[PDB]
């Protein structure tokens, strides 16, 4: 494969990527007339559309490539060769052919330099960002609204991809990523083609930081960015344009310590690294005369040593900023309040269409200790997919809320699927189960892996809801086997939810429920390596609604033990979780008896505690 030959050269020498072609074409000093012969009577002006020059001025583009190759990896002249971008020139219908030609003219140059020079050259298929932003609204007036959709972007990128691959490119390069959701759509397009039609080529992914803040246009940090696109298994990852080498330095060394991939990096004008870069090039301002200076400098430099064990046993999530759950990370609070069924206010504000004030419920939860936000829009009086889509897009607007990862909560996979399309960072999916059999579970788990989300697996199968310690273990053990073995799902992306069910009901059947969850948590944490444990905590205490002090006390008493058994996270009321040591010793001991069913009349004695 090309990956072998690619990784081989990279392990020995730091490769070079060509400068931006736009600078050279600008120097060429075209005129509208010069695009071209073929068109002649085109109703839209083509001047400035560098992409069509592959057809209308091929020799010019070919010579641009040659200069760089002699002065190497060559980008295809395909930065705007999508349906979306070419609509501004009335060439929507021409995307595939433009990429095909752009890849041919580049491939002809590559091989001449390969013949004359002796060393092999590579063609990079450039996929660009388009002007559409899937994570940012066109205006602050309507923050729910979006111009393009995920599926619309996937279609376009898929078509561009076909052309490049057919045109015989050696690397697909998703570059100048202003918005990460676009890049995720591009990655989804590439996975579509590879799944059956094509043999996979290596993917290079380059972000674009705008300021000294270290953030993308879509507000995301480098660390958050790599997590959001790691599922694409890119051979190389980096940054390009917008910033010079000096401004763009400290972000690269952050990115490099967070990934096993090689590190691309091609800055701009208005530089030998310290083990920071694996591939080097230029963008706006870079000429072939620059690349020569870059080439002679990097000639004898020792390439970066990628860490092959970077965040090995961590669950990687991301909002705008990264959020990692390693073995020694403490209990992660996933905020419960943004749930139409489980919250009185939230439901009233969603059903009444007041989404702007509903964001305050998300904002306050994060301020009150919520590290992930659970979003649940399930109600018979709601259009699930749209409301999720709407609320997710609104959250993205508010930077305080958007920082954290999101937990997409629905009993309907189409709602799940809608939220994933609208989320820029890596989310938790909540949930799937074996309720409808193995094949259905696998199809849904196969789709989630494709979007690249973490995932909650409910302790539910064909028999129904798992309420016993053994039944809980059975389902999770079977599930773990299907995910890890049959699908190659990363076991660190698997959360299992043995079901936290109500106790204290006055029905002896429900008495062991808490214990079973804690016991099952132990065996699962020991049985199934990598997987983590979650649970909806407030379900435990439906029996004592009204008495909040008891509910909160129950939660704290429950957690203390659960956490000891191996509970990594939960869907909880983040502000209102007392510390185990500061809970009154009488109430603590009472709840301890209820959770562990040690006292036969534990129910009445708890409700007795009020007074
Ligand atoms: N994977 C998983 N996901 C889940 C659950 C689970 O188990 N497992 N259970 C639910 C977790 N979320 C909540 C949120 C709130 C409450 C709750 O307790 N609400 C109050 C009402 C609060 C209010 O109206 O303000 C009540 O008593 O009904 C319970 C569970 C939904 N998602």
């Amino acid at each position: 494969t090309l990956r072998d030959e690619i990784n081989a050269i990279l392990q020995k020498r730091i490769m070079v990527l060509d400068g931006g072609m736009g600078t050279m074409i600008q120097r060429e000093k075209l005129e509208e007339h010069f695009r071209g012969q073929e068109f002649k009577d085109h109703a839209r002006p083509l001047k400035g559309n560098n992409d069509i020059l592959s057809i209308t001025q091929p020799d010019v583009i070919y010579q641009i490539h040659k200069e760089y190759l002699l002065a190497d990896i060559i980008e295809t002249n395909t930065f705007s060769s999508t349906s979306i971008a070419q609509a501004d020139y009335g060439l929507e219908h021409l995307a595939y052919r433009m990429n095909m030609c752009s890849a041919g003219v580049a491939r002809k140059a590559a091989e001449e330099v390969t013949l004359q020079t002796g060393i092999k050259r590579f063609v990079a298929g450039a996929l660009g960002p388009t002007n559409k932003t899937l994570s940012v609204s066109p205006s602050v007036e309507r923050p729910d609204y979006r111009n393009i959709t995920f599926d619309e972007l996937v279609e376009a990128y898929q078509e561009q991809a076909k052309g490049l691959l057919d045109g015989g490119v050696d690397i697909l390069l998703i570059e100048t990523i202003f918005d990460t959701a676009n890049a995720k759509a591009a990655l989804f397009a590439l996975q579509n083609l590879f799944e059956e039609k094509y043999a996979p080529r290596p993917i290079f992914i380059s972000g674009t930081i705008v300021d000294k803040s270290g953030r993308t246009l879509s507000g995301q940090t480098g660390e958050g960015f790599v997590i959001s696109v790691s599922h694409g298994e890119p051979l190389c990852i980096g940054l390009n344009c917008a910033l010079g080498a000096a401004e763009m330095r400290p972000f690269i060394e952050i990115i490099g310590k967070c990934t096993t991939a090689y590190v691309l990096c091609y800055p701009n004008a208005g530089f030998a690294m310290d083990g920071l870069v694996n591939i080097v090039g230029g963008c706006c301002g870079s000429t072939p005369d620059h690349i020569r200076e870059i080439a002679e400098a990097v000639k004898n430099c020792k390439p970066r040593v990628p860490p092959a064990t970077a965040f090995e046993g961590h669950m990687l999530l991301s909002g705008l900023e990264p959020f990692r759950i390693g073995p020694y990370t403490n209990f992660v609070n996933i905020g419960e309040r943004c749930n139409v069924a489980g919250s009185r206010k939230f439901a009233k504000l969603i059903m009444a269409g007041n989404y702007e004030e509903a964001l305050c419920v998300a904002k306050v939860q994060v301020e009150m200790g919520a590290q992930v936000l659970d979003v649940n829009m399930d109600d018979g009086m709601l259009d699930g997919p749209s409301a999720m889509t709407r609320f997710c897009n609104l959250i993205a607007s508010e930077p305080d809320i958007a920082k954290v990862p999101l937990c997409i909560d629905s009993s309907n996979f189409a709602v799940i699927e809608a939220g994933l399309k609208c989320c820029q960072g890596k989310c938790i999916v909540n949930s799937i189960s074996l309720k409808e059999g193995e094949d259905d579970f696998l199809e849904k788990a196969r789709k989630i892996k494709k979007y690249g989300a973490a995932m909650v697996v409910m302790a539910f199968d064909e028999e129904g809801q798992a309420t016993e310690t053994d039944t809980k273990i059975r389902v999770c053990t079977r599930a773990y086997h299907l995910l890890v073995k049959k699908l190659g799902f990363n076991p660190n992306d698997i959360i299992f939810d043995p079901n936290i069910l109500t106790i204290g009901t006055g029905m002896e059947e429900h008495n062991l429920y808490a214990i079973n969850f804690i016991h099952a948590t132990k065996v699962i944490k020991e049985t199934l390596p990598g997987a983590r444990i979650s649970g909806g905590l407030s379900n435990l205490s439906f029996s004592f609604r009204g008495m909040e002090a008891i509910r909160e006390a129950m939660h704290g008493v429950f957690l203390y033990h659960a956490i000891k058994s191996g509970m990594d996270m939960g869907i909880v009321n983040a502000g209102n979780l007392p510390v185990y040591d500061d809970i009154h010793k009488e109430l603590l001991q009472l709840c301890e008896d209820l959770i562990w069913n040690k006292d036969p009349e534990a129910t009445e004695k708890l409700l007795r505690y009020a007074q």
